[PDB]
């Protein structure tokens, strides 16, 4: 069979390096959030059918602004995107986890809500989860509690939970190479190291600080190119993206490449 999830043109390095996608998007604030204080939903609004949703949560002290570069990214792509705001800026990576699945949960409802921008474009059996620091190990924690999610990719993880040895979501770990926050080699070389049985990937950009992912950051090309193919391969099963996804960019902007279990 055709695969029905199928969205957009056969992608190119060229496609997946620009600033946007093939979908046109727009955005709105979240009215009377539910479990969580503050989002910003992105969304195509031609995108040729259903898609699927991600959220995506700030780190320990940080707002929207600090990950929603993501947003108009990923919804070009053909994806709705709910960045979000924490009920504290405080909350710690269980609670991000919590907050991140409600704001999943809310995304769903509205796009069941006659009166939504989003109305019927979300397939919300469809999900991914991404976020920075903190809010990168609760997506590590929500594909850890819910297996169902169909794609993970956080950035620069802080976690104090260790083992992901249970994941079977497809997992991008992005990580900064001297980062002094969350140090690799005690968060994301860790948490990676505990998957085997994921599709899964380790990118590491080469003196990357803690915020080498963050919005404004130097790179947009490298690190969209690989955000959107892992979540088309995978939320999408969009086999066309399986060598964006899977290869080795081969970029002297990457200090550490890994990869498994990704065809």
């Amino acid at each position: 069979q055709t695969n029905p999830y199928e969205r957009g043109p056969a992608p190119t390095t060229s496609s997946l390096e620009a600033s946007r996608g093939p979908f046109s998007y727009q955005s709105f604030t979240v009215s009377r959030p539910s479990g969580y204080r503050a989002g910003t939903v992105y969304y195509p609004t031609n995108a040729g059918g259903p898609v699927g949703a991600i959220a995506i949560v700030p780190g320990f002290t940080a707002r929207q602004s600090s990950i929603n570069w993501w947003g108009p990214r990923l919804a070009s792509h053909g994806f709705v995107v709910i960045t979000i705001d924490t009920n504290s800026t405080l909350d710690q990576p269980d609670s991000r986890s919590r907050q991140q699945m409600a704001a999943l949960s809310q995304v769903a409802t509205l796009s069941r809500t006659s009166s939504s921008p989003i109305y019927n474009k979300v397939d919300t059996s469809r999900l991914g989860v991404m976020g920075w620091s903190m809010g990168g190990g609760g997506s590590l924690i929500s594909a850890r509690n819910n297996p169902s999610i169909k794609a993970a990719a956080p950035q620069a993880p802080w976690s104090a939970s260790k083992n992901f040895s249970s994941l079977t979501v497809p997992t991008l770990i992005i990580a900064c190479e001297n980062d002094t926050i969350a140090p690799v080699n005690q968060h994301a070389d860790t948490f990676y190291d505990s998957m085997s049985r994921n599709p899964r990937e380790f990118l590491e950009i080469n003196n990357g600080s803690h915020s080498c992912a963050n919005s404004g950051n130097s790179n947009q090309a490298l690190l969209g190119k690989k955000g959107v193919a892992w979540m088309k391969r995978f939320m999408d099963n969009d086999r066309r993206y399986t060598s964006f996804a899977c290869s080795n960019p081969n970029s002297y902007n990457v200090s550490d490449f890994r990869v498994a279990a990704c065809n």
